[PDB]
């Protein structure tokens, strides 16, 4: 077909990558979509089986050239490309990789013998990312989320900027999403004749089951816990009473997480956030920073972590550690040494000063009614 | 059909309301029914595409009229009228509404065109109430919860009471009630031949997205956490982590939502529940009353808030507001401006005393430990 | 058939409980198998119809003896037995069990007049305890979580070490298991074909409603907060905002429960677990015992209770009870009639030494801040 060797394929992407203002994409990924059952151009949730992240840039080239050999403009000035896929695209980029269609462990090529086989009109679209920017497009936060929960890129490492204005409010039925005013069109009908949807949940976002398939030891005792854009490091347990992991939150090592952790929070390996504890995610403030919760910290029952803790933390169940909570230091000459560049000159701390350290405990006196921040005897071994 | 014209319509309506002790209903609508798989008698729940509050007379008579036509004696002064539907009903009904058949926007006649469509015997039933009094039935229950649901009548202005006593424990599978005797018949053979039922839940009441279908602004973010008869504001969210909104509660402006509203509490609007903040329903006692919280309070993640508050106030994280709970009372001055008519005569108040009051701030001193109530800084201005 | 009269069925039961070595069950039952969908040989779930405890050994000799009559050899000195049945084994129970073919309520008879018409190969295995020791397979770990459940037997009372261990995590799509390898093999003909599963969660236990049907008066509000496992006594409730039962635990008389109890924690008849109340399961150390809450307790909304406490005690809301929380006594005189054998000698005592105590009130002192135990009022009366 012209394309008969890797040789041949090699040549082809290289010519394809010296056209004019040719950009490799960052990101990249194929998605089948939900639309409006009444609004038909309302892109209600983009699907993805392969993520690619700074890798495979030769297929993302063929997959570009599809579109270019029949005309699309593509701006690769704009921070992202979106594109719905004819069957045209499907066939030329398969010819282009005709030198591997008998080989085994070709990802990308592989999906797509899959798409031709179930194709349809306006059901898959090519997605790119040539830079970290707000998103403009659903299908461009789509991927923006799949890059967080597969983990391709670090939390808080992308630009999610200006996603809630960008997506729909919709019902969500077995995770398909269905316009409300659908169902409000159709609510006689629909209830009359028995046949009313069972809507599980009505929000702008999806859960993380409906598109991710967490490692063989990692556990989400209920999916309406794990918000899609949620990152689990592989060994996490998401216990379902009273927990919660946000989009752009979680783990960074296997932990045991039965509380809250809002959004832009972070939960260092070996942690134990403890049934019904609330980690929060934003400091207060313009230039408020993220809260991050080190390594091996155990966050009690009932509590409320409002700071950044370093590793080795302990707060008490009930206690609530906040930005103004005041605080009386205990254990200065220990917690120096574990703390090297702090200065433990005096008696009371609020929260925010002693954000990011290591080896505190917070506790409560319980008969002087005193807050402290002590050492947790553990840290210092 | 000798209704030929609108006037003629109306002049059928003043005949109908004309007849003896005619008592023009203040809620109606019709149900569709299910019943027990084993006593088809029990009705397990209603469900209803249109309610009518104190609107549509005219509709609700040529509905009346049906029955009163084929001889069923209604008592107007009963509380509450139920009645199954029979074809015959459904086309007495259309034939009076002749003159409005080519016109499009009349939505109770719309309906009855469905119901003709889809009719089955002993499948919908008429449900009117003549006042507001203890439901007699379950069909009356399911009207008054969508009342509070739909947000025709206000949140604690309709009456519930005995409505436990008349509800049957159910499963729930997909929403669809199933008798547990009837799993306990059928448990072997469906076990056995793998067709058990997925069973959501077992409880007298449905969830609230089983019914209603919330505003393009208002977000549910998991179904258990929302009760049917709940009320939420337009642009209220329900986070799913540790929240819940039970029957005869909620919102009255847009509030987010990540804690736990009780029956009859009533939350005001711009106000934020916390992560796993518990508000109470009921005051203690006899004529305990029940619990609302104002406009634009803050309670905190893991916060306990037992009494009524006014505006403006915040419940810092951990601390709970109890109606027993001794408070410091800080800031006289400034709160005697917000609340003219409360003695602030003294320093410590209890809970209870302090309830309704504006522009409180419940904190604890993390020094000394005291309880204290404050004023919240931004109250002022 | 030989069998002809129930005489001849007894003196059949007598020849074969003579056989060498023979030992009579102490819990029986026959299992439907959901198997690996890539890995056909991993049991991924089993579900009873019927679980026999220290009864009906009549009928386990029969089903032992099918497996004896074709040469299976059963280690009667081991502590359990599993094996498939295949249909001779069905035809030669029923055959033993002529006598009652026509009588009705023999459960495990009629159970096997199911099976035979419901026959499938290497669906159904026959799963027998001779002793309580740890479960060596999947399906007496299924079978000892049943007999929890089922409340054959008491909360704590059998052997359940090692079962993580033996469990696959799995995805769980309408309480089916699904491998996750499959999920991956399958991702892109699944996700592209617009048929991925609806996946609940990712775990390796399954809920309790995905197996026992509550009594009529038990009401479970959401099933992801009942683990398979759990004990709940009739008459109790589970909400489901920020609840939880884990496997072993539970409740021994009707509750009303809204907070979490963790696996071995067992809460007495009358007890109240507030919203977003943690009970924690198991005391710190290695002879560590178990916490239990005794009758009429009232666990405080957003309460954490960390020691064992006798009847009649209350938490306050937002209060933490641990083991190393100090507390300053009051009511000695009448907290020592309610408990004769303590010794209240001392004014401060750390939560540990006063677990298990009757009629105890754990308060916070809201103005000096001090963390109090004394007499709950009502305890006296
Ligand atoms: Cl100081
Ligand atoms: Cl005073
Ligand atoms: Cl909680
Ligand atoms: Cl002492």
């Amino acid at each position: 077909g012209m394309i008969n060797t890797k040789e041949d394929f090699l040549l082809l992407i290289k010519q394809i990558e010296q056209k004019s203002g040719y950009k490799k994409p960052k990101a990249f990924g194929i998605a089948r979509l939900d639309r409006g059952q009444l609004n038909k151009n309302k892109i209600l949730q983009a699907s993805f089986a392969l993520i690619n992240y700074e890798q495979n840039f030769g297929s993302a080239a063929i997959m570009l050239e599809a579109f270019m050999q029949r005309g699309v403009e593509i701006d690769f000035n704009a921070s992202e490309f979106v594109q719905t896929l004819k069957l045209e695209d499907i066939d030329f980029a398969l010819s282009c990789f005709k030198p591997f269609l008998e080989e085994d462990g070709h990802q990308n090529i592989d999906l797509l013998k899959i798409i031709k086989d179930k194709f349809k009109d306006d059901e898959f679209s090519f997605v790119c990312l040539f830079e970290d920017k707000e998103p403009l497009s659903v299908e461009s936060i789509y991927l923006k989320l799949y890059l967080l929960s597969t983990k391709k890129v670090p939390l808080r490492s992308i630009n999610l900027n200006g996603a809630f204005g960008l997506l729909s409010n919709v019902a969500w039925s077995d995770d398909k999403p269905i316009e409300l005013e659908y169902l409000r069109a159709n609510e006689m009908r629909l209830k009359m004749s028995n046949q009313y949807p069972k809507i599980d949940f009505v929000d702008k976002f999806p859960r993380f089951l409906a598109h991710i398939i967490p490692e063989d030891n990692t556990r989400i005792l209920e999916s309406s816990k794990v918000r899609m854009g949620a990152s689990l490091a592989a060994g996490t347990t998401i216990m379902p009473g009273a927990s919660y992991v946000n989009f752009n939150a979680g783990t960074t090592g296997a932990c045991m997480v039965e509380g809250r952790i809002s959004s832009s929070a972070i939960v260092g390996e070996g942690s134990d956030v403890g049934g019904g504890a609330s980690i929060l995610g934003v400091l207060s403030g313009t230039s408020g920073n993220a809260i991050s919760v080190g390594k091996a910290c155990l966050l009690g029952a009932n509590s409320v972590t409002g700071i950044p803790l370093g590793d080795n933390c302990i707060v008490d169940a009930g206690i609530a550690v906040l930005e103004g909570t005041k605080f009386l230091l205990k254990d200065a000459e220990e917690l120096a040494k574990l703390n090297p560049y702090f200065n433990f000159d005096k008696e009371i701390y609020k929260g925010l000063e002693l954000k990011g350290l290591n080896g505190l405990h917070f506790r409560q006196d319980s008969i002087s009614g005193a807050m402290i921040v002590a050492l947790n005897k553990k840290a210092v071994k």
